[PDB]
């Protein structure tokens, strides 16, 4: 029988709602087929995921190892013994013996049963850990793909901007050969060409970095995607009901992992309690003994045996009690671990929801800012050509425009990352 | 008796002074009452601190478990034995036996005593670890509160700046309807409104983030503080004597933790040394034996027993010596661990003192910069209205002003964080 | 004999080349003598390296501990036994005994041999870990030195820039006292002086930070280097053949560490396999027994003994098989660990090579940008003095110039760091 306490799910340590559903699979969540191809390759070759899988196998074997202690054993033994007096009759006594021994712990109070159940729960927790590694890998690959696509997009506008600046310089140069511009404007036009070449070199380096990070996550080194067209339709951003229960968090593999670890600590309390009670064992066997080897296996030399035994703990100066205290305190730690995983998960979902609002409003404002900067640039150019303002008006407007284009690219990436984090924080596929 | 070496505090591995006192309690250090209310709530509900507390309880129980091995034990045993020949007289021999056994390890050379003292020192080290978690929690809550207050303050000036920009745009619009301004100026005024809306969205997102981080640290989800007025009087920044001894570092809980771990390794050397010496044990008991169950508890079937025993290690191919080497090397590692904690602590205090100077001088300079930018803006506006300069003068001055206001807010926050880190690095309350 | 499988190096989990040699020692790689002096001091006093060294000693002792189990043991035992009936003849029986016992496990199937070989491989892996700590320390000290030198260089140009701004302000002030300038220009000139004072305070703080980080790495607190002249000749940047084999990665200590850990897991499979086979042991000794103490050591009371013994596992409900499964799965994990270290190392080299290209091209572009900005500033000043443009032209050009000088310093530092990381990623000295 078992002395373990019944499992009771701890109270939810977070609010009932995220303020004021089930995730699609990742093959539906991701629309972009290039990112899905990368995800499937990583699932096959990624070494972190492979390690996590092997840890599940190890835990299953550790369970089987512990479960084996519940079953009878059968072992053999053989011995030869020579001995004699150091003085007097110095004649040698010789005896050979043989044993075939069966052994069985009856486990009436469920000590071995619960040590086995603890290890089975560690195995279950380890499968959930593997599932967490799995959904984090999907998330990480996707983010790295959008980072690569960000580098391509930044590189593209850097190169377009370089061409624009070269055309401007050519124009100022022509104007100068007619007294229409001065050497200050020429030099201002000349400088931004060089700063833009620096930006191109930066974005080329970011692309190479993005590629190397991708190959590490994939665990394979074949061709990587070229520049793609990526936008807010590249994923199916999650649509959550207004009054979404935080109970959806309990679906996350990291939370399920903590729950099984808690069930393991419950089983360990059971094993600790059983130490106070008597333990009953049974040994039974066949034996032989003979002073000579030839008649060692003769039935005439043989015996059978059957010995049931009981051990009874009476006073142990608090060994058993300290051991139980440890098991109960570790169970309390497992409860707290479970609460920490839920509070952390709640914070992840809450932050992603707030960042979602943030990024959509920044992106909308930056798009309108960009439109105004385009108009400013066009108006500055007209006024500059007619000698009504200095070339600093054109430079200032050009610089701001290019800066805002880069910022807008970065914000759209952040939005992709956040949509992926939200999906993953809700448990992924 | 004990073979452990006497404890000797390692030499201070850092300078005597921080270049060229006792901390108040945190209820005195913090003036702002809102942050103190948050700290008290976190002390009750924070899960990290609760875990640390449970680890102290576990360590206390592990100590009690190990101490129990020093005391006599009393246990009972019962057995039934059936056996017989496989050939010849196949008649079954039957014997029942009973044992009440006392056991005692005399521990003359202090092996069990020192294994117990090591575990007591682990318990003491674990209490200090709990105290470190405690003062770090106070520090972390306070920093998160000032981060929240920074978000409110950034949001406020972003909204004020938006209003300013809207008033400017309205003015340029009126001027345009009278031929007094041109479409370039109108568009420049229009654009910064949109960039400022992007900043508002950013600061709203930072506020929400700040709030979620706060609730995670608190472990509770009630109302959070609204915007407060926060300044350099919100804490009582520490006043340190010019020639402050680095010996104040030895008060830090992380350093006290390392010291007890070192005392534990000393005890372990004692336990390892005792392995070379004889061990004396004592067993004493009452027993019965009978071929039938009914006379099993008869005094006629009973005996008493008293068996003192000595085991003497002679040659073990260097098992004992390798084990001692391990204990001595681990003690040396504990010394190095202690030195690492002190060198790290010194670096934390030294950095905070340098950052203190840095931030006060940056803040003073930025305040004077801000005053100059205000004047520049006013002068640019006058000149612009009189047609003496382009609207770029107004835009440039407006942009710089808003940027410097944000920087100044960020510097004052950094100063708060640094004052809190210094206080905590000196051991906190 | 041994049942361990032969070691087979896993296939290279990365490409054959880095796209499309041996490192010099660090005393040749580093030219700057100041950084080499710092490296030598850290090698002596750094606490992390000292800890790593002590872990090698501990592992060597653990090996010696495990190896000792392969050798015969000799131990002594002494006993006194008093006993008697609880009823009837209540006369006390007394017996004293003595034992000198030799013991030897023959280890025919290599269980103890392989447990010893596993521990020797852990020792070898630990020496490699120490070597990794060593080359990382060299890298970290060097990077911290160049960070310190960056702070000095940033501080220097900040102070030079302050002087420039003060001279400009003085000039605008003189012009104002003659009606030649207006109060807007005066205030613009005044403001940048104050922003530059903020930058000086920042760079002084960065210098102090750099110094404290350096002393922590050194483990000593003597004088630190003053400002030096540092450039691309300060190190001998590695020159790699076009078709460099990725096999150079297998020289890295972290990879060699993983390989020995894999050899340890191979030995553990051998130990696990031996559990299925019989184990043969031998005990031999001298004993005495006497009812009185005086004749306890008499040869007349003595005996000699010789007892060889065999234990034979037959059925254990899968205990042995689960244990073997665990060893085989852990070996598979060790293979994966080895592959992870190589894939990570490849990524480090690949990134450094890409960053090298990036930084050289950014630095070249920024130098040309700087040259253009100098010319722009000179042209703006001339035009401003002649009343042809506003002072905003001078301010804009001054601000950009100072920003680009700081960026260029930061890029040259990044290049130093990257050259050091590449060298270290290739295995260091
Ligand atoms: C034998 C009828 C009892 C039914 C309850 C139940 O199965 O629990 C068992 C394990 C407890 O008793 C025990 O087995 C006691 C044995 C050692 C003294
Ligand atoms: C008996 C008088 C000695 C006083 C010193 C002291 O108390 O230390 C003890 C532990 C060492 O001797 C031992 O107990 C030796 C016992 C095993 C051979
Ligand atoms: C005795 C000749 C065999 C040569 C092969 C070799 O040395 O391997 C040994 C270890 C295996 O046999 C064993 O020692 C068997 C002993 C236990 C039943």
């Amino acid at each position: 029988c078992s002395l373990a306490p019944d499992y009771q799910r701890p109270a939810m340590p977070v609010p009932q709602q995220f303020s004021l559903y089930q995730n699609a699979g990742w093959r539906t969540f991701f629309v972009d087929n290039q990112v899905k191809t990368l995800i499937s390759e990583a699932l096959v070759n990624n070494r972190d995921l492979r390690m996590a899988t092997l840890k599940v196998q190890e835990a299953r074997a550790q369970y089987r190892l512990t479960d084996a202690d519940r079953y009878p054993q059968l072992n053999g033994e053989g011995s030869g013994s020579w001995s004699g007096n150091l003085k007097g009759n110095t004649a040698t006594t010789r005896e050979f013996s043989t044993g075939l021994n069966a052994s069985f712990d009856l486990d009436f109070f469920g000590r071995l049963k619960n040590m086995s159940e603890a290890e089975r729960q560690n195995y279950l927790a380890t499968e959930e850990a593997q599932r967490a590694v799995h959904i984090l890998l999907v998330s990480n690959v996707a983010q790295s793909y959008f980072n690569q696509q960000l580098a391509y997009a930044q590189l593209q506008i850097a190169e377009e901007t370089l061409r624009n600046y070269q055309q401007s310089y050519a124009f100022v140069e022509k104007q100068l050969l007619t007294g229409s511009s001065n050497v200050l404007a020429l030099e201002q036009a000349r400088g931004v060409i060089e700063s833009t070449r620096s930006d191109i070199a930066k974005r080329q380096g970011e692309l190479a970095q993005a590629n190397n990070a991708l190959q590490l996550l994939l665990g394979s080194y074949g061709k990587l995607p070229q520049a793609q067209t990526v936008n807010s339709d590249s994923l199916q951003s999650v649509k959550l009901p207004a009054g979404l229960s935080s109970q959806i968090l309990l679906q996350r593999p990291d939370i399920m992992e903590a729950e099984h670890a808690l069930m393991a600590a419950n089983a360990n309390i059971g094993a600790a309690r059983a130490a106070f009670f008597p333990s009953i064992s049974l040994t039974s066997g066949i034996s032989t003994a003979s002073s000579d080897l030839s008649s060692l296996f003769n039935a005439s030399s043989g015996m059978w045996n059957f010995i049931p035994k009981i051990e009874i703990p009476i006073f142990n100066a608090g060994r058993n009690q300290a051991n139980l205290d440890i098991a109960e305190i570790r169970q309390q730690q497992s409860v707290v671990n479970y609460e920490q995983k839920i509070q952390n998960a709640f914070k992840e979902v809450a932050d992603a929801l707030a960042l979602r609002q943030s990024l959509n409003d920044q992106i909308s404002a930056q798009q309108r800012y960009l439109a105004s900067l385009q108009i400013t640039l066009q108006r500055a150019r007209a006024l500059y050509q007619h000698g009504a303002v200095s070339y600093l008006e054109v430079l200032d407007a050009e610089r701001s425009l290019f800066a805002t284009r880069q910022t807008l690219l970065d914000l759209n990436y952040a939005r992709q990352v956040n949509e992926i984090s939200l999906y993953t924080a809700l448990g992924g596929g």
